[PDB]
């Protein structure tokens, strides 16, 4: 009666997801169906296990507690953090991201490094009161901050010329440079590397191990490379 055996014996995998993250897990507002990277991962897992999926909705503020309370067997992707790992189990990670700077292309050679952006002659846009803004103060302590109030977005300041650069996740940046092809990522590496993984209960260790082995097998078979590419996701190495 391991959680693994429970899933297998009942024919049912319960998956917690927020359904609000393009392209990882999106609930289509019309069809009610889920789609996205994580959904594909889960549908592959369930297929391989011979079980059906029950999607359990959750929100960002509650997705951790839903694991800990046993509302679902596994979550879709979330950032692995130490404080979460105190209360929830994580699978192996299959996507790595970090924080990167965006500038206008016209300014890419001028602002080719993190150091170039930490200067009293540089303006960094941020969103007031966010953790991202605290990070900007850490990375660019000499720079002027153009701190805009939500829901104004940092990157719009850069597009407008009211700031020289902003910072965001590589994930979001990779979307942004497609949507706004006047933007570029500063090619000087990523800060604060972080990992996406699935949560499982800390009490469901065999299930954790099962999923870890499955992920390793899917890495080797090229399944995750396929999916990454399908969603234009560029995992850091």
């Amino acid at each position: 009666e391991s959680k693994l055996d429970q899933i297998l014996s009942s024919g049912e995998l319960k998956v917690g997801t927020t359904g609000d993250w393009d392209p990882m897990a999106m609930k289509d507002p019309a069809t009610n169906k889920y789609k996205g990277f994580d959904i594909d991962v889960m549908q592959e897992l369930a297929k391989d296990m011979g079980v059906k999926i029950t999607f359990v909705p959750t929100e960002w503020k509650t997705i951790v507690s839903g694991i800990t309370a046993g509302r679902y067997d596994i979550s879709t992707s979330v950032t692995k953090t130490p404080k979460r790992a105190e209360v929830a189990g994580f699978t192996d990670s299959y996507y790595k991201y970090g924080t990167v700077p965006l500038v206008l292309k016209k300014n890419l050679k001028k602002y080719s490094t993190w150091k170039s952006l930490n200067n009293k002659d540089v303006t960094i846009a941020t969103t007031l009161g966010t953790s991202q803004e605290e990070k900007a103060k850490e990375f660019f302590p000499l720079s002027k901050l153009q701190s805009v109030e939500s829901p104004a977005r940092d990157f719009q300041e850069v597009l407008a010329g009211r700031a020289d650069g902003n910072i965001t996740s590589s994930t979001e940046a990779n979307k942004l440079v497609v949507k706004y092809p006047q933007l570029a990522i500063v090619p000087d590496g990523e800060k604060n590397p972080a990992f996406l993984a699935m949560m499982v209960s800390k009490n469901d260790q065999v299930w954790n191990d099962y999923v870890n082995e499955w992920i390793k097998s899917k890495k080797s078979s090229g399944f995750f490379n396929k999916l990454l590419a399908k969603y234009n996701l560029k995992s850091l190495l």
